C-alpha cells in the first residue's frame, strides 16, 4: 500500500483519505486490554490509532532493549491492523505526553554535563541506538511493506522548547536510518510557534484544544503552504490533572463542534486521548507552573474513561463520526465494558517499618543526587549526625527533589514539598550524636521545557544556620530505597500499628472468588504507592483530586491476592477496600483554591502604571514594547474591560520581556493575587497564566459572584528583573468571554498594597 501528502489532501492507495485518529498509549492500557481498547476506539468512529513510543519504558537501564510482553509495540500495531485501523507512531525520541522525563532515561543524567534535546554527541548517540531498536520491531509494518502504519512523528513540539531546525533535521535523518523511508515524515506544534523548527521536507502539523478557533489554527500554514492537506496532530479531548488542583473536564459539545467543522472541510485529525488509561506504577511525569506532578490517572476527561467506559462525551461523538462513513457503511458495535467488583474492607494488620528494615548504607562525604549512586526512581535516605548545639539553628536544603521529611533521633520534624518550593526546618538544641535523617521521595521526572533537566533526591548540599555563620554538613549514610516490587515484598512484616506516622510498607492478602476492575480506596492513606499481585498500579496522595486507583481485573486472580502499600506519612486508618465507581474529584489541600482571601483589596490609588494600552480583538499572540527599561520585582495587569463588553477578563499565557526583548524565565513566577477566579464550572485558576498551555487560561468569576471589571493579577517574579516589554495571549476560542480591551500595567520593586 501507499500513504500520500498529496495536493489540498491524504492519498490512501491512490484516492483522497481524511485521518480521523484516536490517541491511546500501550504502556497505559494493560496488554490483556488492548484488543477492548482499540475495538472501542473504532466503535467511536476514528480509522487510525496514534500512539508514542516511550523510550524509557523500553530502556530502563542502557544498552539492555525490551520489547515484550507489555512492552511489545510491533504486537500493538498488529493487533489494531488485524481490527482494521491504521496506526500513526510517534517515536519521539521525547514525546512529553505527561510521562516521567518525558519518555528520556533518567540514565542520560548520570553525564552531569549533557544537554538533552540537543546535539550532544552521547544524547544524539542514544537517540540513534533506540530509534534503530524502534526500526527493528516496526519499519517492516509501514503500509509500504505490508503493514498499518502509513506516518511516522518526528521529535515532539519542539517549538515549546527552542529553536535548533539542525537538531530537528538530525533527528529526521535518525528516523530514515532507522528503516522508516515509505512514509510520511511530520512535526507538530502549535500554531503560535510552528515556524520555528519547520523543515522543508516534512509535513506540518498543528495541535490545540476543544473548542479553538479553527480557522485560526491554520490561517498562516495555508499562507506559507496553500496545497498542504491539513491536520491537527494533537486534538486535546479534555485535560490532564495536577495533584492538589480540581478535576479537569472539558465540554462534549465544544468538542463536536470543533470535530465537525474539520470534518465538513475535509481536515484530519487525531483526538488525544481517545482513551488515556493510567500512568502506572512510577511513570507520572510533572509540568508547569513550577513543579506540578500530574495524577496517576490519566482518565483525561476522554470520551473512554479510564477503565475502557462509554461516556455521554464518546456518545456524543460516535452520533457525530457515524454520519462520515463511505456510503452503504455502519459503525461496529459497541463493545461490552469489563465487569466491575466492590472488594470489602481490606484490613492492613501487617507493617514493616522503612527505617527498621534499611538496606546497606553507601557511606559519601558528599551529597550527591540518587543518580551518582546508580538509583533512577524510588526514595532515598540520607543520614547523618549531628554535633552538639545549646541554640536552635536551621537546616538548609538545596534543593529536595521531590518530597523530604526530616527527622530527628527518628521523631518527624518537618515534610519539605517541591510543590512549594520549601527548603527550611528549624532544629532544637541538639546533643552531641544526634542523628538527622532526610527521607526524599522522588515523584516523576518534569515532562515539559527545561524541567526535564531533573536529578532526584538532594540536588547540592545541606547546611546548618546558626548565628555564627553557615555550615555546608559533611559525612552522610545514603540508601536507596527503589520502587520494585522485589524490594517492597522483601521487608519484615509483623502483626503491628503505626503509633507514630513512620513511613512504612503494609501488607495483607485477601480472597477472590469472582473477578473484575476495581477502584482501590485511598482516603484513609496519606502518599506513596501500591502494589497488587505484584503489579505496580502507582501513586497516590491524600490532598487528591484523585482518591482511587484503578486496579484491572486482569491483574487480580481467584483464591488469594496480596496488596502491599508504602505509605509514607501513615494512615488515619489502615483499612483500605475496592469500590466499582472511581473518585477523581475530591480535594484535600491546605489553604483555599484561590489567590484571593478575607481582607485581601488590592489598592491602586498611589500607583502610578508603567504603560496604559489596548489589546486588539480576536485571538493570537501580542507584544508589547514599554519604549524603557524598569526594574521589576511584581508585575500588575489591571483590566479595565472586554472586547464584548461583558464583566469578565480570561488570559491564557503572560510572558515579561527582558533587557534583550525576549521572555524571562518563568520557574520562580508567584501569583500573589487575583480578584476573581472561576474555580467551579471550570479550573480557571490564576497560575494558567503561566504553565506554557495556550489551551488553559485565567478566567474570572462567573458561575456565583461574577464581578464587574476592574479585575487585577499581581505576579512576583521571584527575582529582581529588568523589564522592557509584556507578552499576552488570550483564550483559543472564538465568541467567548473575557477578551481583555483597555488595560494597564504596574511594575515596582516594594509589594502591591493587599
Ligand atoms: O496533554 C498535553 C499534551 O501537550 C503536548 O501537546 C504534547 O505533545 C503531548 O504529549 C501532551 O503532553
Ligand atoms: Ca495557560
Amino acid at each position: 500500500g501507499t500513504f500520500e501528502v498529496g495536493k489540498n489532501t491524504f492519498l490512501l492507495n491512490g484516492e483522497p483519505f481524511v485521518v480521523k485518529a484516536a490517541e491511546i498509549h500501550y504502556p497505559r492500557i494493560p496488554k490483556e486490554y488492548w484488543e477492548h481498547r482499540i475495538k472501542m476506539c473504532k466503535a467511536l468512529g476514528m480509522n487510525t490509532i496514534c500512539l508514542y513510543v516511550f523510550w524509557n519504558f523500553h530502556e530502563p537501564e542502557e544498552g539492555r532493549y525490551d520489547f515484550a510482553g507489555q512492552k511489545d509495540i510491533a504486537a500493538f500495531c498488529r493487533l489494531a491492523q488485524e481490527n482494521g485501523m491504521y496506526v500513526i507512531v510517534r517515536p519521539g525520541p521525547y514525546v512529553c505526553a505527561e510521562w516521567e522525563m518525558g519518555g528520556l532515561p533518567w540514565w542520560l543524567l548520570k553525564k552531569k554535563d549533557i544537554k538533552l534535546r540537543e546535539q550532544d554527541p552521547y544524547y544524539m548517540e542514544r537517540v540513534k541506538l533506540f530509534l534503530n531498536e524502534v526500526g527493528k520491531q516496526l519499519a517492516d509494518l509501514q503500509i509500504s511493506k505490508g503493514g498499518n502504519i502509513i506516518m511516522v512523528q518526528v521529535e515532539n513540539a519542539y517549538g515549546a522548547f527552542g529553536i535548533d531546525k539542525p537538531y530537528i533535521s538530525e533527528i529526521r535523518d535518525m528516523v530514515k536510518q532507522a528503516g522508516f523511508t515509505g512514509v510520511p515524515l511530520f512535526q507538530c506544534d502549535w500554531n503560535s510557534n510552528f515556524e520555528n523548527n519547520a523543515l522543508d521536507d516534512l509535513l506540518w502539523t498543528i495541535n490545540f484544544g476543544t473548542g479553538a478557533n479553527i480557522d485560526e489554527q491554520f490561517k498562516r500554514l495555508k499562507e506559507l503552504r496553500p496545497d498542504t492537506p491539513l491536520m491537527c496532530s494533537e486534538f486535546w479531548s479534555g485535560w490532564f490533572d495536577h495533584w492538589g488542583a480540581k478535576h479537569e473536564t472539558r465540554s462534549a459539545e465544544e468538542l463536536v463542534k470543533g470535530m465537525k467543522e474539520m470534518l465538513d472541510r475535509n481536515i484530519s485529525f487525531s483526538l488525544y486521548m481517545t482513551h488515556g488509561g493510567t500512568s502506572f506504577g512510577h511513570w507520572g511525569g510533572a509540568n508547569f507552573p513550577n513543579f506540578s506532578p500530574t495524577c496517576t490517572s490519566y482518565d483525561y476527561d476522554a470520551p473512554i474513561n479510564e477503565s475502557g467506559k462509554v461516556t455521554p462525551k464518546y456518545l456524543e461523538v460516535r452520533n457525530l463520526l457515524g454520519n462520515y462513513l463511505p456510503e452503504g457503511e455502519t459503525l461496529p458495535e459497541i463493545p461490552d465494558s469489563i465487569p466491575t467488583i466492590a472488594i470489602p474492607t481490606i484490613k492492613m494488620t501487617e507493617m514493616a517499618v522503612l527505617f527498621d528494615n534499611l538496606p546497606h548504607p553507601k557511606e559519601s562525604e558528599d551529597i550527591r543526587t540518587m543518580e551518582a549512586f546508580d538509583q533512577g526512581w524510588g526514595s532515598i535516605l540520607y543520614r547523618t549526625s549531628l554535633s552538639a548545639s545549646d541554640k536552635e539553628q536551621t537546616l538548609l536544603i538545596t534543593e529536595a527533589h521531590d518530597w523530604a521529611q526530616v527527622f530527628l533521633n527518628g521523631k518527624k520534624l518537618a515534610t519539605l514539598s517541591r510543590l512549594k518550593g520549601e527548603g527550611v526546618v528549624k532544629l532544637p538544641p541538639l546533643k552531641e550524636g544526634d542523628r538527622l535523617d532526610i527521607l526524599v521521595e522522588a515523584m516523576g521526572r518534569m515532562n515539559f521545557g527545561k524541567g526535564i533537566y531533573d536529578w532526584k533526591g538532594i540536588t547540592e548540599k545541606v547546611e546548618l544556620q546558626s548565628d555564627k555563620g553557615v555550615e555546608l554538613v559533611k559525612d552522610w549514610q545514603v540508601y536507596t530505597i527503589p520502587v520494585d516490587y522485589s524490594f517492597a515484598r522483601d521487608k519484615q512484616y509483623k502483626q503491628q500499628e503505626n503509633a507514630e506516622n513512620q513511613p512504612a510498607y503494609y501488607r495483607s492478602t485477601f480472597n477472590l472468588n469472582e473477578l473484575g476492575d476495581t477502584f482501590l480506596n485511598m482516603m484513609n492513606w496519606s502518599k506513596g504507592m501500591v502494589w497488587v499481585n505484584g503489579h505496580a498500579i502507582g501513586r497516590y496522595w491524600e490532598i487528591g483530586p484523585q482518591q482511587t486507583l484503578y486496579v484491572p481485573g486482569c491483574w487480580l486472580k481467584k483464591g488469594e491476592n496480596e496488596i502491599i502499600i508504602l505509605d509514607m506519612a501513615g494512615p488515619s486508618k489502615a483499612e483500605t477496600e475496592g469500590l466499582r465507581q472511581p473518585i477523581l474529584d475530591v480535594q484535600r489541600g491546605n489553604g483555599a483554591y484561590a489567590h484571593r482571601k478575607m481582607g485581601e483589596n488590592l489598592d491602586l490609588t498611589n500607583e502610578t502604571p508603567v504603560y496604559q494600552g489596548i489589546f486588539k480583538s480576536g485571538n493570537g499572540w501580542q507584544h508589547v514594547k514599554f519604549g524603557k527599561k524598569v526594574e521589576t520585582r511584581f508585575f500588575c495587569l489591571e483590566a479595565l474591560n472586554a472586547h464584548d463588553g461583558k464583566d469578565f477578563a480570561a488570559i491564557a499565557e503572560l510572558e515579561l520581556l527582558g533587557e534583550d526583548g525576549k521572555p524571562v524565565s518563568r520557574q520562580h513566577w508567584k501569583v500573589i493575587y487575583a480578584d476573581s477566579e472561576e474555580t467551579d464550572a471550570a479550573n480557571n485558576i490564576a497560575t494558567n497564566v503561566f504553565d506554557l498551555q495556550e489551551s488553559t487560561f485565567w478566567h474570572t468569576n462567573y458561575s456565583s459572584s461574577k464581578p464587574a471589571f476592574p479585575h487585577q493579577i499581581v505576579i512576583d517574579l521571584g527575582e529582581d528583573k529588568v523589564i522592557t516589554g509584556f507578552s499576552y495571549l488570550p483564550r483559543a476560542e472564538a465568541g467567548k468571554t473575557g477578551m481583555i480591551k483597555d488595560y494597564k500595567v504596574y511594575l515596582k520593586m516594594q509589594p502591591f498594597k493587599i
